[PDB]
């Protein structure tokens, strides 16, 4: 009678579908490793089942009108509302984040993306009128076809409601595959859906096997590949749809650069650092963003750090007073204490953290958390991107210094600067190679402005009217008049 | 003293340059057979510095104002205009084309975009500001960096235009490789843009062989690759590209429905079946059209259809009074011959054309415009695509019917109707699946309105404000103001 059992593995064309016959796996819930559900990875006969489904679907919705899709995705986000609580929790069940981050920012900000897409629409859809003279054209805004939208783990009821709103506001339908690390949230968009009058089959939900993507991304009938995952998953997943002409838009990740200058707000930046580093999760914070202090706002920086990171509460991440929950298993615990004896090794600075801790017990594996200092470019932490509660501080004196040391990665997904000066704020965004950058706070997306990466973090843009050039394309229609 | 030969192969960094090490090729005229240019494809040292050098030009270039940036490019089209007379006959040279194609739809369409693109970025290139309740954000459209473009044989010229022109305004350098067949025009385009204030290195252009597109579309400092070409090459250097997570758009061709109802003008709708088949060398056009005609409208068609086309004027391409220019190889001729010999075996009616004609020779290899009626979907002919002077003319009866046959394929690039009625018109285009469809002409690619593919066709557009999505990415910048 397990806690979190789906009725089915699946959710297609309106109903839970099973087939015992896929990959078996579990969800665990990482404190008390628990097993809340059990599941199957779709099969191929679930593959073509939920595509054919979606398929079918999908000239109906597109002959809607834009406003009568939209008041399907606007009722979804308030059904969403109405459920806050259990899906949050669901939520905190399947990822292992603490309740009080999950209940504010995960699948609330979902919700504000069906809702934002459900009312941009009857305006944001339209093409143009182009006088020629004698003759005129119009253009359309027409959906793709059935679209696939493979999530990752790092707030997953967030990733799937950020692609299937923009997708299915556009007239599209879409196949969506959780991680198999969080099956659980994607389930609940597809039924409140369903609930809020989206036609079966528009909003399909599949789990996954090492072999279900590659299935998703190679069919003949999906016109759209969206992703959020790791590189080289993504370069794979990249290669493999654009080589059948298939449209593809992906988030990689990647740690971003934090940049605090003398005359930052010193506490308003240790905010920023220790919401990119700690309680920090979802799309940008998931993998951690490297701190860099300038010289003269080094002490006070470090000690306000200190001070309010050991204020931080470990513990159950059900209850709504833990700030840091344990980690998904024992062997991440490992692997982030070698990282940590790695950076005393090299010499960088233990400021607070590198143990386990007490008394928080039991029965997760935590790590608590940790702050390098006299940190450089070139250290073993610096350059290894990982999962986990440790913040590496970097040491700089100069703008031209610190600019050349941020830019000089492979990923370009976000970064930010804590600055009081008007001039130094807008010139360091400007030559900050990221997708998406803050001016004196860090780590917020609200959905009506665009988010997604440069360089190696991928292409395309979630959010914003913008996210729809992604899951429509333009028709011309030139009309002859003579 | 060859007719038409370049100072050097390959145009870099202000200047032509030459690397004779690199694999030797000609370009022949292809009536007389006449060698009018000796050249070498590109050697890695060559496609490396030129490469270096648009990523050297393009911080500069990036920093300018849309305004300055468009100053230089609308400088760039008064020059070919002042040329369009060499360049035109260069062209005629360089493809086969007739000079009196040549004259009015090549370099002229191509001066266009340089035009169209220098006038509009001053606007057209505006982020957004996006208010927030107290905090703010702006958006920026900010370049991707160094762009390849990878020419094809029809229209060279325009091609490379319609390439440079936005990926130049939008403040990107490129480096483009015609194709082997027709490497000229695109050498004169780059000397053109140095000649009005282009800095150096901003577009180079390097001759090719098999090796050259592989060492550009995965060379690390290219962000985006524009392909004009075929299907098989595109899905190679789409996946490729895409492997290393760098933008992609290509078109990539397909034989396009023409549907003539019942209520047409005849006089017009045979005229865009020719324009679609015999004087075409559109990249709408290279491939052929399927032009399906209702019941009623059949005899009318094919009578008006049949003197029309026994009055096209055959022979020297650089002669004003031709229509038709001869076949590139005698390969060509045989190959076409062969395909006209083929249908007719298959019980396709010949209407008028089928042999070589006398003497429209010599030198050039000749075949006669040549039209099929009564064939259907599962002959020969309506399944093969061919590069040549012959049109299938299929017959049907409703227009459900039509509508599905003409979906019924693989392809989407373009699409054109013929009626009278209102309805039927927006309807039947609205049915179509494909990019750029012209109700009551066709073939019409004004640079004022989007140009491309859907399906296997490709994906992006050339052409209007929106091509410049494909050769930027919006920086979002949120402020904290409090």
């Amino acid at each position: 009678p397990l806690k979190a059992q789906p009725k089915a593995s699946h959710f297609i064309d309106g109903d839970y579908v099973e087939d015992n016959t896929g990959t078996p796996f579990e969800s665990i819930f990482p404190a008390t490793g628990e097993m809340i559900a059990k599941l199957h990875a779709a099969t191929p006969a679930i593959v073509e089942r939920a595509i054919a489904s979606a398929k079918r679907a999908q000239k109906e919705w597109a002959a809607m009108s834009p406003m009568a899709r939209g008041r399907i995705l606007k009722r979804a986000a308030d059904i969403m509302r109405e459920r806050n609580d259990a899906l949050s929790t669901l939520e905190t069940l399947d990822t292992g984040k603490p309740i009080q981050e999950t209940i504010v920012a995960d699948p609330t900000s979902g919700a504000d993306a069906f809702e934002f897409f459900g009312g941009i629409a009857p305006s944001a859809l339209n093409g143009d009128y182009i006088p020629l003279g004698g003759d005129f054209a119009y253009t359309k805004r027409v959906p793709l076809g059935v679209c696939v939208g493979i999530g990752a783990w790092n707030y997953p009821q967030q990733i799937a409601c950020w692609k299937a709103a923009p997708a299915l506001v556009a007239g599209n339908a879409m196949v969506f595959k959780p991680s198999e690390n969080t099956p659980l949230g994607a389930l609940k968009i597809a039924e409140i859906l369903i609930e809020a009058g989206l036609p079966k089959g528009l909003f399909n939900v599949i789990q996954g096997d090492r072999d279900t993507g590659p299935l998703l991304v190679n069919h003949p009938d999906v016109a759209k590949v969206s992703l959020t995952g790791s590189v080289p998953t993504g370069r794979k997943v990249a290669a493999a749809a654009a080589g059948h002409l298939k449209h593809v838009t992906m988030e990689l990740g990647g740690k971003s650069p934090m940049i605090v200058f003398d005359d930052a707000d010193i506490e308003s930046a240790v905010g920023g650092a220790m919401l990119g580093n700690f309680y920090s999760s979802g799309q940008v914070c998931s993998n951690g963003t490297r701190v860099f202090v300038q010289k003269k706002a080094k002490a006070r920086f470090l000690e306000n750090l200190k001070r309010r990171t050991e204020a931080m509460i470990l513990g159950d991440p059900l209850d709504y007073a833990t700030h840091l929950g344990p980690l998904v298993s024992k062997a991440q615990q490992e692997k982030v204490l070698s990282y940590i004896e790695k950076g005393k090794a090299e010499g960088a600075t233990l400021i607070t953290g590198g143990g386990i801790p007490n008394n928080v017990a039991g029965e997760g594996a935590y790590v608590q958390p940790t702050v390098f200092a006299d940190v450089t470019d070139d250290m073993t932490i610096a350059r290894e991107e990982i999962f986990g509660p440790v913040m590496c501080v970097l040491d700089f004196d100069d703008e031209d210094e610190v600019l050349a040391r941020a830019n000089a990665t492979e990923f370009g997904l976000a970064g930010g600067v804590f600055t009081a000066d008007l001039a130094r704020a807008h010139r360091v965004v400007d030559g900050l190679e990221a997708g998406t950058l803050w001016i004196n706070t860090y780590n917020l997306c609200p959905v009506e402005i665009p988010f997604g990466g440069s360089k190696q973090s991928g292409f395309g843009r979630e959010n914003s009217a913008a996210a729809l050039e992604h899951y429509s394309e333009l028709k011309t229609v030139y009309v002859s008049t003579g």
